[PDB]
RNA sequence: AUGGGCCC
RNA sequence: GGGCCC
């Protein structure tokens, strides 16, 4: 988006500047060029002459403004994709009762009780359980007024900025581009789920190529489904965006809300309204207070679904701007926020589509950086989705999600205080698809110290998950 | 460190 | 309550 006023207020918000990630026994062996993100502005590992506040907000390179013809095309693409969307899901997108938004429904999980509450609650020294009691599922006095203050449409707020204590490649760590988190107020998350929660739950359960969404998908079972679909098309593309969320232009966000969440399809009038509050946000970061126009806050309700919807609309908009006679039938795709896979039997020139994406403020790039161009003839066994490759299991011929060994080495090389044993359990379910030799090698530093599940136990569990008949048939 | 997922 | 993905 576009930063419009950086302000210095007397009050200051504290930011976590101490990594909980510590090296493990595996770090000494694997020597990964990965490390914890720089949280302090006086971090020794930073390259000299790098201010952390400067690098963080560098993702806002302006807010692209569209012409009326570009907006009328985007409005048609939003209306066409919304027609397909609400035709698969149905139009049962009525509001949600107050405690349905808290305890969830079929497809939508419950809210997290012990996560940061946002502003202005955090500035009092307040946990989230004080405002909303989650055991019963009711709100307290502060949220009482805000809920109906949102109904009045008077509700103003601000996003609390947070540093993401995660593992990053050492080039990004020394460059100081630590990723941030825009924490919205808890009452805003509650009210958003009331307006569009039933829509989100219906998307979760209906994920797949038909709606172009992979949100709420389980790669262990869903990759035989996705893999066989994209293996049916001549050309496959692995497109990468740069700052996909920050570069959503105001016009594209506003037009998408006006077309997807219409009261025609069953939503409440405030569904369009509450989503439009995300366009022009105020952000608090210690002394600073930053007003921004455009971009999506990375930390709000339905932020993955909104990004997934925009991603689907961007492809339809770009193709129609360059070619003639293009519909949703022309191509197939599936996305999970910025991550996207596209395919078509037509010979689509994606190099030619780069400027048409640039009119939306987005910059597309081939994930396979070699040659530095979108070539044709790639298959599903070339591309990556959700940090996993589509490889066919040699034993049962099913597609399985395989992660690169150096990605698993980075994951295994760091861990928080005493969370190692169950992290080894969780990661082993990911490492099983790298094969028996690679699985034993990834956990060799740990054996004799921790419990390591057998490759046999995890492979059998996966066979039953992808298809319980596959386990039974192998028995007869 | 958030929103939402998926596994335990 | 922990891990992983976006
Ligand atoms: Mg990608």
């Amino acid at each position: 988006g576009l930063i419009v006023d950086t302000r210095d207020v007397e009050e200051r918000v504290h930011v976590m500047r101490k990594t909980k990630l510590a090296p493990t026994v595996a770090h000494g062996v694997f020597n990964p060029e990965f490390g914890p993100a720089a949280l302090s502005n006086k971090d020794p590992r930073l390259n000299e002459g790098v201010v952390l506040d400067e690098v963080i907000f560098s993702k806002h390179k302006g807010d692209t403004k569209m012409s009326a013809e570009d907006k009328a095309l985007f409005r048609r693409c939003a209306a066409d994709y919304a027609s397909r969307l609400h035709s698969v899901l149905g139009t049962a997108n009525a509001p949600l009762s107050i405690y349905e938004a808290i305890k969830g429904v079929d497809g939508l999980d419950a809210m997290e009780p012990d996560t940061a509450p946002g502003l202005p609650w955090a500035l009092q020294g307040k946990r989230r359980g004080a405002l909303i009691d989650f055991e019963n599922g009711t709100v307290g006095p502060e949220v009482e007024a805000a809920l109906k203050l949102m109904e009045k449409r008077e509700y103003k707020f601000a996003c609390q900025t947070f540093l993401k204590d995660e593992i990053r490649p050492m080039e990004k760590v020394r460059a100081g581009k630590t990723r941030i988190v825009d924490v919205l107020p808890v009452e805003h998350i509650l009210y958003t789920r009331m307006m569009i929660g039933r829509f989100c739950a219906q998307m979760h359960s209906n994920n797949g190529p038909q709606i172009g969404s992979a949100v709420a998908a389980n790669p262990d079972v869903d990759w035989q489904r996705f893999g066989t679909h994209f293996a049916q098309y001549r050309n496959v593309w692995d497109v990468d965006y740069s700052a996909f969320d920050a570069n959503h232009c105001s016009d594209a966000m506003n037009i998408m809300f006006e077309e997807v969440f219409r009261t025609e399809f069953g939503f409440h009038p405030n569904a369009e309204w509450i989503l439009k509050t995300l366009v022009n946000t105020e952000h608090a970061y210690e002394n600073k207070r930053i007003t921004v126009e455009g971009g999506m806050p990375s930390g709000c309700s339905a932020t993955s679904i909104i990004n997934t919807i925009l991603n689907n609309i961007y492809v339809l908009y770009a193709l129609r701007r360059h070619y003639e006679g293009v519909e949703l039938d022309t191509y197939t795709m599936i996305s999970y926020g910025d991550d996207i896979v596209v395919a078509s039997d037509y010979d689509l020139d994606f190099e030619a589509l780069k400027p048409h994406f640039k009119s939306l403020g987005q910059t597309i790039t081939p994930a396979d950086k070699s040659d530095k161009g979108f070539v044709l003839g790639h298959s599903i066994t070339d591309v990556t989705f959700l940090k996993r490759h589509f490889h066919m299991d040699y034993g049962t011929g099913f597609y399985k999600p395989v992660m690169a060994s150096k990605t698993l080495e980075a994951i295994l090389s760091f861990a928080r205080r005493g969370t190692i044993q169950e992290k080894l359990i969780s990661v082993a379910g990911l490492a099983v698809h790298s094969g028996p030799d690679e699985y034993r090698r990834l956990f060799e530093p740990f054996q004799g110290l921790f419990e390591i599940p057998s490759y046999r136990s995890l492979y059998l569990r996966w066979v039953n998950a992808v298809c319980g008949d596959a386990a039974a048939a192998l028995e007869h």
